[PDB]
């Protein structure tokens, strides 16, 4: 009848197995205080999901059994079945595993049968799918754990768990979505509880397919479906946004954070299994499609997951899930990312050059709700986080109530003007830093620009011009250029000495502002400030940064946004001549971000090389544009792409959100010395349009 | 009796299709003139190897295609057998896949059936391996080569060719390292000639272990083996090193070179199909294993690989394999690799930051060797080559014979001296360009250094000092930063603005000299001259480095390296009071770089983290250290490496060389946010090392 | 973790029974004072490998035995397993057979599953192929082994060792060279130590392809692979020319005289299972095809290969392999031939 299940959200951190122990320790700790008899935890949670090419290190595996082995022997453990995440070589093979145990006795380890091996994952690296289906072999275990254990030996394979009183199966994240997933065959078999422990990344947009998913599942197959997840920054570009999940029949009864700054979340749910029962009995009492396949194993468990309780305990009511809107997804995320990123990389803040336009704005909103979310979570009696913030600034007595006290002693801006700056840009930054709170700093770059160009002069018996000034096309971009790197040794100088030019212990981490349409163009100058440390809007679309910009003004109370917004998007790196006006990114582009966003898309989401492309948007854009002019576009966008693409290589590492990222350290693997005329592919582009200018 | 057969190394160039199906035409022309009945490619030679996530678009599959038509209607392809390689999508599944024609018909596509998911590779990414052993499926034509062919569809899948003479069997690249390797069953179903398509890449030293093999193979199985490669830059840090081979019953009859600027190398052979067999007829365990082997599908060709050729038609005879030194490897491979960037990326010359120190100077070499290659090539009536630096150079008449002359136009050295440069340093990189032909500048960047800390001090109202001077740590190590990414600054300004102040159109691709023990540690500053365009030594030791350089001395008579061999490698960037001399990078490290070679090769290639690498270590070192000992140093260096990783995320793609390369987009992914204390790993650590002082 | 492994080159001579029994104990002894607790032998080095016609004698079978019995007996082989060759009647069928002992208990006796029938070879002659491949049968131990050893049968044919820590494999000399050889199913089968016992004459240049051969595998398929080989002359035309080596996933760790005027030269090396292990972990298309991979009859065995020798116990580091020039070679090879032709032909020189 009624049983009380528990699963959760964990900021684990890869190999930091101390910190990974520990909160596996306190979310049992959590489950069993709520009454939990199964808790469910998230995909390799013991040495955390991202350790990447460390998988191959033995050590790894090792470290993750001692830490299995103190989970065994801690008494919290005691009377709730566990299922845990980690590496396990059977047989000289490497699988990614879940280990059940219970009362200090490991009852199944459960290999994953299906690998991620698309976009930031790669699991075929490192792991071998489980092949041999409904079927288990016998597992020997360390010695570690047998003397601690008493067993020789454990199942390893696809198997069940049949209890007193209900059977669980497991689920292991993309096994949820892959053709011919184990949960209905479990189904068929009358697996009551289906548990799914994940390790997926956040992506603008996309939480609702999880949900989705599960909903559909329960609703089709009956069942209550337990997922947990990862949440938080486990040492790299990805933020996993742990919605766990508790469901049932197609309802929803716990819904989990995407975003928060916890570092353990747990989930209960109380359920009456005979509700399943009562709901497979609904749809087909009956018999299938006569499948007679190969059932699955089933470990025996001298355990009843319902015990006594009902008495008392409360029936859980479904619920409604709530979701962000997109642009609260893009105001929490790199949020609570960059606070990892700034507690475990135990810098004493960020450096953040500020230029007075829209995404260095951005940038400051994170910041600016980041700390909103610490004092939140202060306020709401988290340990953690305040024992992190007192660390960050030093204070042992410190308590951030005020966001804008918290940031002043976290973030550091800085306006750096050129001889041809605006008195505008200037004074935006300047009141956008006085409204969030961070410490300003306005300096002027063109003294060590005149040496530069002094030196060079000095050297070489010449003077580059400005365009405007009678200089080639050559000699402007090298001066614009130049300005921008100094920019960027002048940002690092701060990193490293803006701290101690105010009497204080640390130095800071830079913070960059590419987004990601000029990245994909490459429309950005290589080692200017668009290389720092980490980039939290680098993979955000123009046109999200500008609504994100823009819901800031209420949600934040920071008006120095709109004349932002209003101001237009230019570079003041070049004097202007008489009887003209800046030029617009967008024009210096030859296309507007709208357009490039497109072809962004179209290019690796939809996978469309220059043909494929020029096919596409020939419909798309029909009405708008003629065969021959499409053609350009197209071409104009592979050229420069494929001619800038080498600053790809380099670029600074961003949060990941949206899925058609340029980033070629994971995500987008391409080569970056490409033949940039496309002949082939342009001629074959050439004569479809020759053919149909050929109509009348 | 005798068959003539071909194999080759083409320069492939991913989705350079209009190229790679000349360089194909080109070969098959080749082997024709030359007599063969069989030409054999490289590794998905159509499309090129490294086409990485363009293999997702259906665009690379289509285009393909267009190629291999092309090929089936040309007429130099007329009687000969040619084995090509594409992409193809069978039954919606993508496969890399050999195609092999005949006389306007496809004979057979032979899909691969282990695919390389390790160090660089990770095919498993875009293909799936054909798992049905010695079986067969239709494959249906796309119409476009239906009205070509005549064929409506041809077998897919693991069959052999069966000709009038002989039988003919593909291996595909990493089928030849699989335990059970497709030659054994083959060679005793009575396959003759085994077909071996790779697309491997150079790594220091591993030649032979290419060569070993294949000659193992034919010296156990018996038969023809014939290997191609590509050979060359495709596109990205990989260097392919065309060992291509021709070997018969274990010995050699054809060996390509390694690194050469030719963009289509053929081998061919005349052997005698009665040596096979009668190699094979004289092993009686063999003999008893074959009258009881398994059967392989066979498609009948109506063609005799053994023609009217027989007249006279010289057999080959037996070759001893040369290989190269690991100096002239290192001399050879980056030097290859560096005239396919720049002839692809249509750049007009290199700048290299010279600092008349081991690094610096070997880049400087390589260039050098480059020079002498190409002038070497053109020599040797090489039309390509020859064309190819007229194009670099823009005059259609130039003929480079001087070795020295060439390097003054497509080289351009850069010493950049601080306040505390010595003149021994300033000279010796003066004497190598000298030497070298290069065009040499000379510039002290103390204004720009001034300008700077002039506009930190303007701001702060502080000014940060050297220690000698009594600044500290902190302060000492910004100022020294800021001095090295002013050179960064100055580097791309010279690049791009040099040769315009010399009166000539173009511009410059900066050359890094970070060496992969440095890269490792972390020991660079970020953004400074670590930070180029490409780095050709970003993958070598530091040892064979220095071994490299003195190689030079004698092979391209320059004296000047000698100095730089002796001096003392120190960074010249502090004052230094005296009464002191200054500091050696060893000491600045903490560690010889040759203990860092080991952490690096233990880390890396035996898959060590701190725990294990201490164990190691303890016996390795045991007379020389203590176990407390031991256990700083594996501290020291994690703590280091860890502290330092992200330093790799945005470092310039280097030349890949070595196998212990810590390079992060393709080769040793991993995490750049660690907890650097790895307090569980260090626990483990000291309870050792209390274990250890106990007992004895 | 760290295992110690010897293997061996014995001057052995053809039923030269004392002698052949004297140097294989002088081998183990060696053996264990240097730590090892697995000692290889060469191809049939109880009775000497060019017996030739003596094979088919049935007294060479049965004074194999007692050599057996002799080394089962023998203190010196306490707590050591060893692998010792002599030819077998199994149901009156002659094989060449390794036979592997441990504390005065027989664990198995696996039979050649390819002979050599080229060159100076001939074993078809005398001896059988074991055909039935990971397959196994009782042998019904000879009354004075029975009473020596309490057992009544043994397993013979295709099977592996498994102890507490890892899992033995043979491989009989020539079928490293045959195109299916047993290593690659054993390795799939997750075999970690491979053994081979040879016996393999001198030719002019050609040990380079003996070397290369046993690194390519152990680079291919993982694992450690040991190689015993006798070295001299044992009654003819021949010299072996023992190469014995240790190697492990594709380097060497031990390498072994061509040429010495050494009756026992005994090769032991440290290494650690676990980077046998890591090693096969990385190569995925291996590792797709291990989880399939058909299963090999194992032996029980209740003894642990890895003891309480792990304190500091200096693991074993890389070398090259140093060869002879021709001109070595020759120099060295029939000198040695001649050495033993003197001392064995008891005359007083040459002329
Ligand atoms: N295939 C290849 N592989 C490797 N490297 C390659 C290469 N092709 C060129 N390169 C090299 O890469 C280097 C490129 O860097 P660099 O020479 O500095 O020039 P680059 O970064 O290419 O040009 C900067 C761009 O930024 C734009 N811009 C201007 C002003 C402000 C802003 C802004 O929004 O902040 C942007 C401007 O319109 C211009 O197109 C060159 O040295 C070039 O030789
Ligand atoms: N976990 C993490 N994730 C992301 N970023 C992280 C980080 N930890 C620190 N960072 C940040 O990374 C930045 C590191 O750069 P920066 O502050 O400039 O300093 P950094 O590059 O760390 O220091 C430069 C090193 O170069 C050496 N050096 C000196 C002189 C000459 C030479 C030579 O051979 O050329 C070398 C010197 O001994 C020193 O150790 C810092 O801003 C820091 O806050
Ligand atoms: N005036 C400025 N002050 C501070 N940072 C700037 C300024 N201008 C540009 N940046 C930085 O340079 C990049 C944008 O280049 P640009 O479009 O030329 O303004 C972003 O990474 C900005 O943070
Ligand atoms: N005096 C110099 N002149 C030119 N390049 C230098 C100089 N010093 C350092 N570099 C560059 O900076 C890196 C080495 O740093 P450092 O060890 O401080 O000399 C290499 O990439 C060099 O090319
Ligand atoms: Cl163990
Ligand atoms: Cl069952
Ligand atoms: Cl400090
Ligand atoms: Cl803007
Ligand atoms: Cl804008
Ligand atoms: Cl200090
Ligand atoms: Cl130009
Ligand atoms: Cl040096
Ligand atoms: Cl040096
Ligand atoms: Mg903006
Ligand atoms: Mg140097």
């Amino acid at each position: 009848r009624k049983v009380t299940v528990a699963t959760c959200a964990l900021n684990q951190w890869a190999l930091d197995f101390e910190g990974n122990l520990q909160r596996i320790l306190k979310s049992i700790e959590i489950a069993k205080n709520r009454g939990a008899r199964y808790r469910l935890g998230p995909e390799l949670e013991i040495c955390g999901y991202g350790c990447w090419d460390h998988y191959y290190e033995s050590d790894t595996l090792l470290h993750s059994f001692q830490v299995l082995a103190a989970l065994l022997e801690s008494p919290v453990t005691q009377d709730i079945i566990c299922d845990v995440g980690m590496p396990v070589m059977h047989r000289n093979v490497r699988y990614n595993c879940r280990v059940i145990f219970l009362n200090r006795k490991i009852l199944l380890i459960r290999p994953k049968m299906a690998l991620a091996n698309e976009g930031n994952y790669r699991e075929l690296r490192w792991f071998t799918p489980w092949s041999r289906s409904r079927h288990t072999e016998e597992y020997f275990l360390p010695r570690m754990i047998q003397d601690l254990t008493k067993q020789e030996t454990v199942p390893f394979g696809d198997a069940v768990l049949v209890t007193w009183d209900t059977c669980i199966g497991s689920e292991i994240c993309e096994e949820l979505w892959t053709p011919h997933s184990p949960h209905i065959d479990m189904g068929l078999d009358g697996v009551e509880i289906i548990t799914n422990a994940s390790g997926s990344h956040h992506v603008l947009r996309k939480a609702n397919t999880r949900v989705d998913l599960v909903t559909m599942v329960t609703s089709k197959n009956g069942g209550i479906y337990l997922l947990a997840n990862q949440k938080g920054c486990d040492g790299d570009r990805l933020y996993y946004d742990g919605c766990a999940m508790i469901a049932m029949n197609g309802s929803v009864f716990a819904q989990g954070s995407q975003f928060s700054l916890d570092d353990v979340e747990v989930l209960t749910a109380t359920l009456d299994l005979e509700d399943v029962r009562s709901y497979r009995a609904e749809i087909s009492s009956r018999n299938l499609a006569a499948s007679r396949a190969s059932p699955y194993p089933r470990v025996k468990v001298d355990f009843a997951l319902s015990c006594h309780e009902d008495l008392l305990a409360p029936i859980s009511e479904p619920i409604e899930w709530k979701y962000h809107s997109p642009e609260e997804e893009i105001s929490l995320g790199p949020a609570c990312w960059l606070w990892d990123f700034l507690r475990r990389s135990q810098q004493a803040g960020f450096l953040l050059p500020l230029s007075g336009g829209v995404d260095s704005a951005a940038t400051a909103c994170l910041i600016y709700s980041m700390c909103c979310q610490v004092c939140e979570a202060v306020r709401s009696g988290n340990e953690e986080v305040l024992a992190d913030v007192r660390t960050i600034v030093n204070q042992i007595s410190y308590t951030p109530q005020d966001p804008r006290d918290l940031c002043g002693r976290i973030l550091t801006t800085c306006y750096m003007a050129s001889k041809n700056s605006s008195q505008e840009t200037c004074t935006r930054a300047r009141e956008l830093a006085q409204q969030i709170g961070s410490h300003h700093i306005s300096l002027n770059i063109d003294p060590a620009v005149k040496a530069v160009m002094g030196i060079f002069s000095l050297v070489t018996g010449k003077s580059p011009l400005f365009a405007a000034h009678g200089g080639s096309s050559r000699e402007n971009l090298a001066l614009q250029n130049v300005q921008a790197r100094i920019r960027m040794v002048l940002a690092y100088l701060f990193a490293q000495l803006s701290l101690w030019s105010r009497g204080v212990h640390g130095g800071l981490l830079v913070l960059g502002s590419a987004n990601v349409d000029e990245s994909l163009l490459g429309y950005l100058t290589k080692y200017d400030c668009s290389s720092a440390d980490i980039n939290p809007i680098g993979g955000i679309s123009k046109t999200d940064l500008r609504a994100f910009v823009q819901f800031c003004i209420q949600r934040f109370q920071l008006p120095a946004l709109q004349s932002i917004l209003l101001a237009p998007a230019t570079a003041e790196l070049e004097p202007l001549a008489d009887g003209q006006v800046s030029q617009t990114d967008e024009e210096d582009m030859g296309m507007t971000y709208a357009e490039l966003s497109v072809y962004g898309k179209l290019r690796k989401v939809a996978k469309m090389g220059p043909y494929s492309m020029f096919c596409k948007l020939l419909g798309m854009w029909r009405h708008i544009c003629t065969p021959r002019q499409v053609a350009d576009k197209v071409k104009r966008f592979f050229s420069k792409y494929s001619m800038n693409r080498h600053k790809m290589t380099t670029l600074t590492p961003a949060y990941h959100a949206e899925n058609y990222s340029p980033e070629d350290n994971r995500f987008d693997l391409r080569p970056f010395l490409y033949n940039t005329s496309w002949p082939w592919q342009f001629r074959c582009i050439e004569n479809q349009v020759l053919q149909l200018e050929r109509a009348e």
